[PDB]
């Protein structure tokens, strides 16, 4: 579990948004695992907005943060679980690092800020949603 808290917005995984996300929806994309809702406080998530390909992430199942290196965000086959059948998740970065079902929402960060959240893994790689692009999470 985790969410990102930038302005009046809060980034969750949209596999794991509550009955109450959906009521505060703002955007959300089932191809990008993402859900973001409007929230009433004020959030101090500062969101980069780079290309940086090294940052550290947060593994729950762990209570590490490790430094990795991943890929620039593209079209991946994500495999069947329970929150969707076997499809192409867009916008996902892929880093060589442990990742279980629970660890979704872990951030992902770089010297600029948050870069994404923790969305897939399995077999020794964990994949992050990145936010990057989303310009207007910072209006
Ligand atoms: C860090 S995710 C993970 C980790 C280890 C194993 Br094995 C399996 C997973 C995959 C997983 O359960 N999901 C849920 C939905 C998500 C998605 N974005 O499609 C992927
Ligand atoms: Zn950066």
């Amino acid at each position: 579990s985790g969410a990102i808290y930038v302005g009046n917005y809060r980034v969750v995984n949209r596999h794991l948004a509550t009955h109450n996300d959906w009521a505060n929806l703002v955007w959300e994309d089932s191809s990008r695992d993402l859900l973001v809702s409007s929230t009433t406080a004020q959030g101090c998530d500062t969101i980069a907005r780079c290309d940086c390909q090294t940052g550290v992430y947060y593994c729950s199942s762990r209570r590490k943060h490790y430094p990795v290196s991943f890929s620039k965000p593209s079209l991946i086959f994500v495999e069947a679980s329970e929150y969707y059948p076997a499809r192409y998740q867009s916008h996902l970065m892929l880093a060589v690092g442990h990742s279980e079902p629970g660890d979704c929402g872990g951030i992902l960060r770089c010297q600029h800020g948050v870069v994404g959240i923790v969305s897939t893994g399995g077999n020794g790689l964990v994949g992050f949603a990145d936010v990057r692009d989303l310009l207007w999470l910072d209006e």
